[PDB]
RNA sequence: AGAGAG
């Protein structure tokens, strides 16, 4: 599994992330959680929980080790 | 399993939350429940069933705790 | 199960329901049936069989009980 | 199963269907098959393979009896 | 099972097929190949790996057999 | 299975790929991993992570042996 | 957030 490696390092190295979205919207923020479905992002003062199926891509501020 | 502590306590706070659609368009108001598939959500009075597939982004009021 | 129920009940009350589509498109009109795909809408005489996947939200005309 | 009734009568019943997808695009045809995933449309001289998951909405010639 | 046998057939006959993607962009060429998630392109010399779920309809040449 | 064999010899020849986005965008850049949801993709030293439900088509450089 | 595909 990437995508777990990946969000897991992202999270607990508290990575700056940009999330692409489906749409083109960019979010920027820091991971605090995630499920099978939906990544919890604190990203500028607000906790948002996105669904999985509405992003597209996760340009980390920082590249991961995997 | 973090969608499902994030929805059911935003529910049992009213907490207000932007609801974003995967179209752009923005919804605002209140989750009166959740199943699987779709979000109760009231907006001023009224009642929408929203499609979670049709979900982007849950942006709340202030923070809960997970 | 909330979907089930929101839609059983404006189908049985033949409440008038605004479903806006992903696309932004309204639709209106009365649920005739439904499946664990589809909603049968009447619109205007017509039946239209519209997949759940294309609905974003169902806004009925009146709150439901549930 | 609506979905099954709904389609197979609008196929052996040679209706005329305008498919709306789920960009806005409207296809004319008649239906010649149907599994899980995927419509046959025969529209406008040519066989389309159309899959459901871009299908928005049908819209049938004559409504259909359920 | 219809897209199975429609896939088949316009990839054994290199029938010259019109894709068009949900968002509307279309292309062109033949079906060397194809999975449960997937269809392999052929287009003028050039490989393309489309998703399935990327796709609207197959518009092919002359009509299969099925 | 054509998208695994297709896309662990893109990764094994380290090949440039263009991956079109279901919104039309375009990356590019050299697949590092996959899972059956997500591809790491490096594209100018930095690593994304996209979902395969935002991928519409890989177009690689040179056409691939499978 | 009222629908004809590069």
């Amino acid at each position: 599994n990437i995508q777990d490696q990946f969000l897991n390092q992202i999270r607990k190295e508290n990575t700056y992330v940009t999330v692409f979205l489906l749409n083109g919207f960019q979010l920027r923020g820091q991971v605090k959680g995630f499920d099978n479905f939906t990544v919890l992002l604190e990203s500028e003062g607000k906790q948002q929980l996105i669904y999985k199926h509405a992003i597209s891509t996760f340009a980390p501020q920082k590249n991961v080790q995997l």
